[PDB]
């Protein structure tokens, strides 16, 4: 008897438990390949992310182990939740691939920001990346690798986070597909050590491009980025170089200085919807909050927190969403080979 069937969607054969049919390709990834179904216990249609071998390597296992045990975790509106985890191999020896389902999402975030978009739908995607950016905080979990790639939306303009981001203490891969590194902080771009509001600035660059249409700070590696970065923001205060490690501060406190762009220039008007009163006030507030998140030094930006409580986002301010329970192991970041890898995968999927 076989619960299971194959088809191949793409390049990739999934293997799959019968009650997923109907599968449609989204997409492939380095990390991932994903495909929509219909699931025929539940009568509603979801998604179906693949790890092909994920123990294949140590980027790869730490990653989809990691992030296995978060899902368990986390419980909140705006961040993935697991409706199902399988495999289709019947032991640890045989055991290759890992199969993940959540709720069919109707966008990618990257589609949704090149629409022209409403001060309403914009002010309530915000409000939801920092609830759910909020609820991994207060688990102590602080992504630093926030993008709109990895975030979906529903037609509904409900939104959820997709990935938990960098390893807390954190190599390479052979990969065809490389990383998008925009959206990080200028604390991870220059290896600072950071808190919660690292993800803030994150946030920021989703907003700004959002009205620009345009990624805000581009570049084929960290240098040209941190260029993109120092010419329309300027160069930072003497007391952001004090924290900066001896090697990049001299990197830093040397590269051709910038006086930057005022945010109203950054930003101009012909940019926002100013049709009505109300539109030209909220295109005040948006200003206002992207130049409190789009702040280099990190003692300077604003928190989660306080951003939930800006005017441009509190309308939708609700306390069973903003405050909710935090998620519930203690060893996460460790070092494994192939093997040791494979066994605590199969084990978290297995239960
Ligand atoms: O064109 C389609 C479908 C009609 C073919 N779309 C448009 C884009 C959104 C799709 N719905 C969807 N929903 C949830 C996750 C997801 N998803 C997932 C995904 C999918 C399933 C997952 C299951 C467990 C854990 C994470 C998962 C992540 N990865 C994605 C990468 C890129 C991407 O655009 C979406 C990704 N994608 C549906």
């Amino acid at each position: 008897d076989n619960q299971f069937y194959s088809v191949e969607v793409g390049d990739s054969t999934f293997t799959v438990l019968k009650r997923y049919q109907n599968l449609k390709p989204i997409g492939s990834g380095a990390q991932g390949i994903v495909c929509a179904a219909y699931d025929a216990v539940l009568d509603r249609n979801v998604a179906i992310k693949k790890l092909s071998r994920p123990f294949q390597n140590q980027t790869h296992a730490k990653r989809a182990y990691r992030e296995l045990v978060l899902m368990k975790c986390v419980n909140h509106k705006n961040i993935i939740s697991l409706l199902n985890v399988f495999t289709p191999q019947k032991t640890l020896e045989e055991f290759q691939d890992v199969y993940l389902v959540m709720e069919l999402m109707d966008a990618n975030l990257c589609q949704v920001i090149q629409m022209e978009l409403d001060h309403e739908r914009m002010s309530y995607l915000l409000y939801q990346m920092l609830c759910g950016i909020k609820h991994l905080h207060s688990a102590g979990i602080i992504h630093r690798d926030l993008k709109p790639s990895n975030i979906v939306v529903k037609s509904d303009c409900t939104l959820k986070i997709l990935d938990f981001g960098l390893a807390r203490t954190a190599s390479f891969m052979m990969t065809p597909y490389v990383v998008t590194r925009y959206y990080r902080a200028p604390e991870v771009i220059l290896g600072m050590g950071y808190k919660e509001n690292v993800d803030i600035w994150s946030v920021g660059c989703i907003m700004g491009e959002m009205v620009r249409h345009k990624i805000l700070f581009p570049g084929r590696d960290y240098i040209d980025q941190w260029n993109k970065v120092i010419e329309q923001l300027g160069t930072p205060c003497p007391e952001f170089m004090k924290k900066l490690q001896p090697t990049v501060r001299n990197y830093v406190e040397n590269r051709p200085k910038y006086a930057g762009l005022t945010f109203p220039k950054l930003f101009p008007d012909s940019l926002f919807p100013a049709d009505s009163e109300h539109n030209k006030l909220k295109a005040s507030q948006a200003r206002d909050l992207l130049s409190k998140m789009l702040v280099i030094d990190p003692a300077k930006r604003i928190s989660v927190d306080d951003a939930l409580q800006h005017p441009y986002i509190n309308v939708w301010y609700d306390p069973a969403e903003v405050e909710a329970p935090p998620p519930q192991k203690q060893l996460d970041e460790r070092e494994h080979t192939i093997e040791e890898w494979k066994e605590l995968i199969y084990k978290e999927v297995m239960n």
